[PDB]
């Protein structure tokens, strides 16, 4: 029993993280086959970051300004090109431990954990969700950039976030691996705000089927609700929409459960309304909204990578 | 900026894991140089587990008997011997995978990753703290046992946890890698109680420290307080007593954000009696006490492994 804020196993990638430098700036890159994924704001200075052109920034730039370093030995690089907001930089030797990998692009409410790296070194792993205004709450600092997020699909890494920036407000912004951003955000140093953070209501409801298998049940109550009605009372607290196809993701935790998905709804509508009166779910005094249905039955079914 | 609850890259422990089988159990190992680690209750049936005598169940069994196997591949057991509550099964092949490592018994108050593992494989990673009642809030399942806990300094994993059971309030159990368990328990399956569940008080002015580094800075009231004084009101929301190696352990962090150490004692005696009003301090409506001031400054540093 019991449940965990739980991230991947990191050592698959852990292998492939290498330390870009160019001209001043350093920050981390990601070695697959023979290619090395980086941000491309790592040929900025401390004065181009406000507004690069980095078309123009890239045209002084040659394959050899680019340190790419593993460990303590130097990749040549051959070739270099800008797809969107990242530098792909061709080398000459392919990573004897790149493993099985996609780039793939998730959605809103799905999570992944982030290895947090400096200077082509892990320094450590947590779990992230990409918020619906298409940010994430994690842990930054200067030269983290280049950090990926990842899932595993049993020996299958999936790639989909990359570091780039930090907003005004603490939380962070990036792209997937083939440089677009997630969301409206530039690599400009510049101010852009982020939307309003709504919270993830299927993984709620999917963190609350968790706590009733782990023992917490106070919040069961004897109501029951409607989808209209729910959204309605989901709209003022800031709660994403529920859907019919969140209820047929619920299903297998429902039946497991058995407790209908609309019968949840009324407990988390009790407790938006109510609060929480100091108790806790799974030690929490919040409502967790990182957790997403797979996750609660990988973890309470023990899927192993 | 930013503060996550960050566990270490697993990747050097990954390396380790084996799969133990002896008979119709099957649990976790861990593989370092030509020894497997692994709970000595793997020799129990469905039945002994109520009372077992480790030493007469251990009498019929043979090297042969155990079934280590790392992957696809089989580990041949040339010997096997009991040191507390751990089985030591020497195998022919060292561990090509074996870090640098340490055997350590932790401290309560001290944190470390644990590598939650099935069938030798692992699951997930996720940080722990060791209780003041010698528990730990983990989730492990059915043939998680053998999962192991560990800290790493710089390229050195230093191993001081290996899960054994789950104690009747879903709370788990554990020795270190000599066998010893942490407080009271024992392998057997009976009514063991743990102790109250003590607040790591050092550990929660640590997080607000590092709040104060992150832009939280709400709670910092006007006030300032006296160990004693402070005692006083920390023993009855059952909070760890502070004592003065605990202030000098704070030093760096209160240097560093300008803020004494009894000063910041003040401001969480208030959050304790008058509550958080259903504010959050870094995303949580609870007080964490599962950082350590030494992992606040890692994190807030950029320490990397
Ligand atoms: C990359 O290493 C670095 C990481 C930041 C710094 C601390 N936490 C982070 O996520 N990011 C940058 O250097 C980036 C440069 C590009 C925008 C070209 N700028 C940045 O992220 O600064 C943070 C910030 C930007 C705008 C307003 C307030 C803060
Ligand atoms: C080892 O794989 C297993 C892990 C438990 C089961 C789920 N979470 C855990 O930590 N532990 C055992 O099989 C262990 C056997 C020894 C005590 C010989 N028994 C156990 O941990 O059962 C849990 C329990 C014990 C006593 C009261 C209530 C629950």
């Amino acid at each position: 029993s019991g449940f965990r804020k739980m991230a991947f196993p990191s050592g698959k990638v852990e292998g492939c993280m290498v330390q870009v430098t160019c001209g001043t700036t350093t920050l981390n890159g990601l070695w697959l086959d023979d290619v090395v994924y980086c941000p491309r704001h790592v040929i900025c200075t401390s004065e181009d970051m406000l507004n690069p052109n980095y078309e123009d920034l890239l045209i002084r730039k040659s394959n050899h300004n680019f340190l790419v370093q593993a460990g303590n030995v130097q990749l040549r690089v051959i070739g270099h090109s800008m797809q969107n907001c990242v530098l792909k930089l061709k080398v000459d030797t392919a990573n004897p431990k790149t493993p099985k990998y996609k780039f793939v692009r998730i959605q809103p409410g799905q999570t992944f954990s982030v290895l947090a790296c400096y200077n082509g070194s892990p320094s450590g792993v947590y779990q992230c969700a990409m918020r619906p205004n298409f940010t994430i709450k994690g842990s930054f600092l200067n030269g983290s950039c280049g950090s990926v997020g990842f899932n595993i699909d049993y020996d299958c890494v999936s790639f989909c976030y990359m570091a780039h920036m930090e907003l005004p407000t603490g939380v962070h912004a990036g792209t997937d691996l083939e440089g677009n951003f997630y969301g409206p955000f530039v690599d400009r140093q510049t101010a852009q705000a982020a939307g309003t953070d709504t919270t993830i209501t299927v993984n709620v409801l999917a963190w609350l089927y968790a706590a009733v298998i782990n023992g917490d049940r106070w919040f069961l109550n004897r109501f029951t609700t409607t989808l209209n009605d729910f959204n309605l009372v989901a709209m003022k607290y800031n709660y994403e929409p529920l859907t019919q196809d969140h209820v047929d993701i619920l299903g297998p935790l429902s039946a497991q459960t058995g407790i209908a998905v609309l019968d949840m709804c009324a407990s988390l509508k009790e407790l938006l309304q109510n609060g929480m009166n100091g108790r806790t779910i799974l030690g929490s005094a919040l409502l967790e909204d990182e957790f997403t249905p797979f996750d609660v039955v990988r973890q309470c079914s023990g899927v192993t990578f």
